[PDB]
């Protein structure tokens, strides 16, 4: 608002404790924070801006296998010897995955025509009622025709229009026909980019030996892998997995630092099985798929249908490239700055916990080692300044016999303030730098109030809680309170040019006396504004400074 | 630096307000923060380290369809009945996407030779000038030859060397030939890994029924999906999309908790359309691609070119696997600790806002409900201690007639300090614990200065701003200021063994008197160092304690 | 614990400095923080919830090429003219990558039979010992048979069962046969989804011109790209890369804002080379793969094996879609709130640094510009209150001749407290508001102690460190310390109703005197509890208030 309020700055008040304990603890905690953050910075390279890589994988599988087996075509079974090369056991998959056929079931000479279903999964029909024309299910190799026909002697099945002879349902051959595929080799060419860092690298370095095969120990940087070795590394068996197939994962990790002084961008090759470790009791065990090779002889389309089992090798290339970036370093430092409140939190918790009072009587006798730590009480005394809410029902009373002040914050509701009991607030220590018979009356000098019957509950108070000498007869009472010269001097200190013979001057003196007593018994001003004078002292003060104007008022809210 | 400065610890000074309001508000806000953080922890499982999954998808589509249609080859059109099985309507795509052919346009008997362009997109030529030899465009089915030839009667087009007869440009057949593909079923085998958690699972559980088809309600865990059902789930129509094709997405979500007490790793299957919901008015509507089946009869290469329309089903497998990690829990707790400053911020804002002064005169009459909250002023009085910048131009003046002190921080530049007006700083309350005629002159006792003409602007001051009794004649002035015994006692309190008859002792006494007045009128010491004594009081003090040494000096900078 | 302790609230004590410097610096720093956070919010759109996109890419390549070359089949070499269209130079890859064949080496008429290895990589054998039956290596086109055979005159090689005639090992033809592929065009249909934002868009907009080809400047939104143009954009040469192949990346970026007032969702097309920029000296340079086309003539399976070189174009679609979210805005604001401690940190650092004392004597003479800034000392005086650890070995001593107090916190171990020297703590300023011959003896009035020989080291102290007048003879000593009336008044102020003739009253008076001296010389109470009185003053006090009970005790721990 105002211009003065604009250029103002708040800084917290603090207290510096000269304690070897706190200095030690604070520096230990600060050094622990600093050491941890430096270790994290120089281990996780949090000063480096890290960028993900753009990968490109190109794969080539080399190796040939020979398969000698009996094959049936045109109703004739013959022993055929065949050769499988890259073009024969690989699919033209161009990317991060390649497939090697380890086993196959091929049906040759297929022609679109009518034929019986092969009876492999309960496809047995005894009458045309068991076949629905145009019907199909997932196990159907064709579209059912309404009429049954005999597949062979002593066995009958539904007729279907399909590629015939229909695919016989037979399990994967054991041993795998292309188990020799464990000896095949795959070259993986992996090119990675960090655009932000403007860096490119490949998994193939100049001077590489072509007649190399990866080995984690002897040759961990040759990107030519034997498939059987890939399987042994984990513990898998290629010949067993070859029968029904599987999925293998080739992980190429690039933890690259592009800093010149610390430069290292090399691929780490790891192998995982991404298929279920299936057994003889497993649902959908393996990896198979059907493709067809189409041809035609004698002017009619035909196909060889191959159900291929094999291992699909998915290739997961991942990693990060780090290069020094001052923004990252500065941001990390800024984040870590907050960590250094550890010392303040810990030491302040100790100070507040060891200044709970309960610790002194109970904990110390049980444990004498933690005895002197009660010094924290001193530290809490200087650190904290308790302040009460100033409210109309707040009162303070003091009894000479009593040791301290009573905070009667509870509304009286007609009960005498003498009777009412409240919190026992300690009396503050004086500024020694300067020093250097009503039913509720125990003193006898208390006069009955003059307030309204409801209001007089507050003024019903005695200088002491038990019978004895009145505070009013104390010699110091006249010196401090009733001393006209002292009150006049105080007023002059306040208002040096006030009329000495004013009509209302007496009233002012009375107020001063109220303050004086409230300050003599309730040291703190905050505790002296809300104090309540006993009836005896109040009425002697009134006698010394009476008011002909009318009935004397009473305690009024300070604020 | 020094060893003492090493073991020092700063702890903020604080004030504890005994207020039911603040205790209540503080605990409400703390409980709200705590409840929110606990809810977030136990809902988002922020105590769990979450790891992304490595997925592997293997898909198998089963189902057959029959297509009866007129096909033209070698110039002969014949009604051909054909059967499409998995090997016929699927591409050998091995991964997260599979394609089902829903429609096709096949050109048979193609041979590399010369033939006319089919006139489908304005490929009309009337002379050889309209054809450019060797020319090609994206709509060209061949390489233009320079000479026109007649495609048929009453129509002519450019000659091309291409696969002939050239692909006729005709729109996707309606209805789709393989709309029966809505009845096909796809099995998705999904294997996921969490390496950090060392966990593997598959979307297929033991005891699964093979004769099952996914249903969100009856059977949400069968990984066999009917394609038509996939489309209905969203609202799409397979037969309509079958004509030109599309792209569908199968999302497999894995929200997995690997904690033993709370273990749940199941796939959630959802379906999305990744193609545009195209209509009769849409650019590039659908999904089609051309492949060829190559063969040869009579020792010459030929091909059947198939333009295939269908639905590509991309499969998006994503998810997270969570397992309890104490580091995550501790880090989250550490993050949440900062949230608990809500109470301090709110309550301190209330205290500072309700102690703005402007609130009292203006806001309270309008709203009497927010009347007692002025207690915050008290809380601001104890919390904050305003301190001014000590600067050479800083002065304070007090006038008996005036109620408080004036902070004249503006340089005089020759203007009398009496004339100059400045900020009205309130007079601090005394430590009652101890208590318990120049043109600018209104008093008449002010003597003209003796400073340089420029310097005397500061000393041009009167005890009061209006005519009246001088402060100097006040009885308390002699008691406090001019009282030789009092000043000697103060000096002894300072230096108990100072010479009582020293030559310069008078000067010391004078200084003491300056302090005494500055303390009698400007209570706070910080406000009494920079105070300026009126001419009358200063010159009476000089008269009581004169200096034969020479001309008296004046106010000098405290620091 | 107690109900009173529940409703308590701590608020830090603060001091508001009225400094134009701090107000200015604080507001400058606050405005810098606020401006930075607003700039970041409105640039990075940190008020927007950002969601990653789900992409779908469908690609179509159009263009034809003619290749005239000599081809060998069945032992006959003939000049063959061929045509390559989309079905001929593309693989049926359905996804984010497409392949265009730019070169090829095809071996025709292959039949499974026995044939010699082609001698291309040192496959020279002179006797059957150089061939191992059943042997295979990665360069083997077949399975070795034990017997050598002559490939041709004057050259011999191992026999193999393989597809024969065996693949001749010859390098990629130059120039590329399908270099015309630089003129081919690719249409990329890219459909993106933001599920959270429920937004879908495609890279193709209504009103697009089909006869368009992408251009960064003229036509940056046509998704039809000429491949040669893709290469020129970077700087690559299609005809050179066509020979052996490569990999290109097409990046489609979607920076989309879905806010209605600011709506922009358009694709940004960029091109990168994902292959190594290989040369004549590079390992595994290019991109090639082998596939086969299978057929049969005369009832025997045969194949044409094509080694295809080309460019695989991977398509990387990435981006984020932002929509206004109040949670994001509020969270970002909450994060930024902490940034506004910049002013407090900076100004408090200035205050603490410029109040180091060392700055005054050393820095100021060297630089007079930074002279008045010593005002920070004042600010440190009000801000910080040093407090020492109260410990049994803590003592304070004062010598009239000395200027301040000495903090002797070191255990004496028998050495006289007079001899022991310690820290020079300054004497605090008095509350002027109220003001307004042993060997170690230099005064002569010190009496030898009466403590145990070990304990008397503490009491061995003199009022002054050098010979001179004793403090005890000072007139103020009797007024303050020995004045019986003053001590009685103090005690009455403490206990107004204490017996005036009690047996132990003298002892109380003695204690009061100890306090009085400790307060006269050690102003601060904390520094006066641990003070040590000189022997002379202590023994005069004892003489005035002797104790017949027995030997006088000495300083005891305050707490
Ligand atoms: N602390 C305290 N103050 C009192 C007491 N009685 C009166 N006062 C103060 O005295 C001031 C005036 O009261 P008083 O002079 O007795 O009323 P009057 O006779 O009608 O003028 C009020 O502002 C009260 O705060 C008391 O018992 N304790
Ligand atoms: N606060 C205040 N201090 C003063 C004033 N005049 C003099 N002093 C102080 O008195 C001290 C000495 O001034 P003074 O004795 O009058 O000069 P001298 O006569 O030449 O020795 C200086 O350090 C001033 O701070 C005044 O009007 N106000
Ligand atoms: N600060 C201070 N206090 C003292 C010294 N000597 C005694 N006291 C205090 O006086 C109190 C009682 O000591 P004292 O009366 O001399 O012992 P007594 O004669 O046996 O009763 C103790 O609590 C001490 O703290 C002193 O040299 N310096
Ligand atoms: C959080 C609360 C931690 C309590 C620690 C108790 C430390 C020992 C108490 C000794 C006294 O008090
Ligand atoms: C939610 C936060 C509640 C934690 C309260 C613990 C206070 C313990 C302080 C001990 C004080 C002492 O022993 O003197
Ligand atoms: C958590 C509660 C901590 C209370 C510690 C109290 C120690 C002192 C008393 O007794
Ligand atoms: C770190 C926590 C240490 C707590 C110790 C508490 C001991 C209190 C009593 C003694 O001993
Ligand atoms: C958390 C409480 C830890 C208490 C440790 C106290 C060690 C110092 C005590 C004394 O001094
Ligand atoms: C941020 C500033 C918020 C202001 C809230 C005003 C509260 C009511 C004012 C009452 C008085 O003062
Ligand atoms: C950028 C931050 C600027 C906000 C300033 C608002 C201060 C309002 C305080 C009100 C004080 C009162 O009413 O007593
Ligand atoms: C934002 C500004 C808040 C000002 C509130 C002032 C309330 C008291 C006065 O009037
Ligand atoms: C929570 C904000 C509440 C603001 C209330 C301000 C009321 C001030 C005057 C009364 O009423
Ligand atoms: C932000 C301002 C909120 C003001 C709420 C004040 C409620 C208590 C006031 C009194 O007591
Ligand atoms: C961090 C420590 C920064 C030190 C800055 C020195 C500023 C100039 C010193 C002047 C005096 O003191
Ligand atoms: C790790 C943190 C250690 C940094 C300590 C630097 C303190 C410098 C303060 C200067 C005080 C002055 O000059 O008055
Ligand atoms: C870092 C150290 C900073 C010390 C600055 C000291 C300046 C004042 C003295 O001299
Ligand atoms: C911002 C850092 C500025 C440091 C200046 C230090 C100057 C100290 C002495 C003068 O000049
Ligand atoms: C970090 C130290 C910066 C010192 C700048 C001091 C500028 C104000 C000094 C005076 O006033
Ligand atoms: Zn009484
Ligand atoms: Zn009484
Ligand atoms: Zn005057
Ligand atoms: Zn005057
Ligand atoms: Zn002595
Ligand atoms: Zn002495």
């Amino acid at each position: 608002c105002s211009w003065n309020d604009v250029f103002q700055y708040e800084t917290n008040k603090v207290t510096r404790i000269q304690s070897v304990n706190y200095g030690t603890i604070k520096w230990i905690l600060h050094m622990t924070v600093f050491s941890y953050v430096s270790f994290a910075l120089m281990s996780d390279k949090l000063y480096q801006r890290k960028e993900p890589l753009i990968s490109s994988v190109h794969t080539k599988v080399k190796g040939v296998a020979e398969v000698t087996e009996n094959v049936t075509e045109g109703g004739v079974t013959k022993l055929v010897h065949g050769i499988f090369d890259t073009a024969d056991y690989t699919l033209p998959l161009q990317g991060n995955s390649f497939f090697v056929m380890t086993n196959y079931l091929k049906s040759e000479g297929q022609e679109q025509k009518l034929c019986p279903e092969y009876p492999s999964r309960g496809k047995q029909c005894h009458s045309d009622q068991g076949c629905i024309k145009g019907w199909m299910d997932p196990q159907s190799k064709g579209i059912q025709t309404g009429r049954c026909i005999p597949y062979d002697q002593k066995r009958k099945t539904c007729e279907i229009f399909a590629w015939c002879p229909a695919e016989e349902g037979k399990e994967a051959p054991r041993p795998a026909l292309l188990r020799s595929a464990e000896n095949f080799t795959v070259l993986i060419k992996n090119n990675i980019d960090f655009p932000g860092h403007n860096y490119t690298t490949r998994n193939i370095l100049p001077g590489m030996n072509i007649s190399c095969t990866f080995h984690k120990t002897w040759n961990p940087q040759c990107p030519i892998f034997r498939l059987g070795d890939i399987f042994q590394e984990i513990g898998e068996n290629f010949t067993e997995v070859a029968v029904q197939g599987g999925i293998m994962g080739i992980e190429i990790y690039w933890d690259c630092n592009l800093d010149s002084w610390s430069h290292r961008c090399q691929p780490k090759y790891s192998f995982r099985r991404l298929d279920d470790k299936y057994t003889n009791e497993s649902l959908f065990p393996g990896y198979n798929f059907r493709y067809a090779k189409y041809y035609k002889e004698n002017g009619m389309e035909k196909r060889t249908l191959i159900k291929a089992f094999g291992v699909r090798f998915d290739i997961l290339v991942f990693g990060t490239g780090g290069k020094f970036d001052i923004i990252q370093l500065v941001v990390y430092i800024g984040s870590t700055l907050s960590y250094f409140g550890l010392a303040t939190v810990c030491i302040d918790l100790i100070i507040n916990t060891y200044a709970s009072t309960c610790c002194r009587s109970r904990v110390y006798p049980s444990c004498k080692c933690c005895e002197p730590c009660a010094v924290n009480e001193y530290y809490y005394r200087k650190k904290c300044e308790p302040i009460v809410e100033p409210k109309p029902t707040l009162k303070y009373v003091s009894f000479v016999d009593e040791p301290h002040i009573w905070m009667v914050d509870q509304q009286l509701l007609g009960k005498s303030l003498q009777d009412v009991k409240g919190q026992e607030v300690p009396r503050p220590q004086t500024d020694f730098l300067e020093l250097s018979s009503p039913d509720w009356c125990q003193c006898g000098n208390c006069l009955p109030s003059q307030l309204p019957e409801n209001r007089r509950a507050l003024e019903e108070l005695c200088c002491r809680r038990k019978p004895g000498q009145c505070i009013t007869t104390s010699e110091l009472f006249s010196k401090i309170v009733l001393s006209r010269e002292a009150l006049q001097l105080l007023l002059l200190y306040q208002e040096p040019l006030l009329a000495l013979e004013g009509e209302a001057i007496n009233s002012k003196l009375r107020h001063c006396a109220y303050r004086s007593y409230a300050t003599w018994r309730f040291v703190s001003q905050d505790m002296a504004d809300f104090a309540i004078l006993p009836s005896c002292c109040r009425w002697k003060i009134r006698k010394e400074f009476p008011k002909t104007q009318g009935q004397y008022s009473g305690f009024k809210y300070p604020y």
